[PDB]
């Protein structure tokens, strides 16, 4: 539904403020709900900035890109910010990923201005590893 | 292990080689292997410009970030120009997403130079849409 540069950049917005909030003042809450016994579990964010940690979805078509998979299973075989930092640069990424699939059809100058709009703050993995 | 803006885009290009491959030459052959009743199937690009179509990676932790799942399911269910536009957009945010995860460690002014790189050839949708 995002189309214009404004419209991709305020979804992409306001689904980093719901991560960045999961990996830093929810950091305990967000780390608890990814139980390693639980089944293969992802890290969302959605556009009204609220976090969710559940089952991958089930689309078919594949709609938007979907968060890197089974995070909680190796919560606890890796140091707390060493699991951090992996699911902050995943977070990244598929960030990155739901904004230029809904950009699919800008033009490269509106490529460009997305990405610098997006280059313009810290990423999660900058945030999280300090 | 790519690192530097210039590795990271050597393997960038590789795999995009492979599924631009996939895409156009190869075509009829990948849409064959694209079978709706196999399991759920994704479109991977190497970076020894080999494209494979295969079951979505078994890895703990999530390593590379993952392309479209289940591809194959609704290959028959839409014209075939309008899956291929689907995949061809997937397999750009996949490109996309495989290279700022190479690029976690990369400052503001590398992730620049890289986008940059990455936005000096037509997307893939582009090519298959025409």
């Amino acid at each position: 539904s995002p189309r214009t540069v404004e419209e991709i950049f305020k979804d992409y917005s306001a689904r980093r403020a719901a991560l960045l909030r999961a990996l830093t003042k929810d950091v305990d809450d967000f780390y608890s709900q990814c139980d390693p016994e639980k089944e293969n579990l992802c890290l969302y964010g959605h556009p009204n900035e609220s976090w969710e940690v559940n089952l991958p979805a089930e689309e078919v078509p594949p709609e938007l890109p979907e968060p890197a998979l089974g995070i909680n299973f190796a919560r606890d075989g890796m140091q707390r910010k060493d699991w951090l930092s992996l699911v902050a640069v995943h977070s990244d990424c598929w960030l990155l990923s739901v904004s230029f699939y809904f950009g699919a059809r800008l033009n490269r100058n509106e490529r460009k201005r997305l990405f610098s709009l997006i280059n313009d703050l810290p990423t999660l993995f900058d945030v999280v590893t300090g």
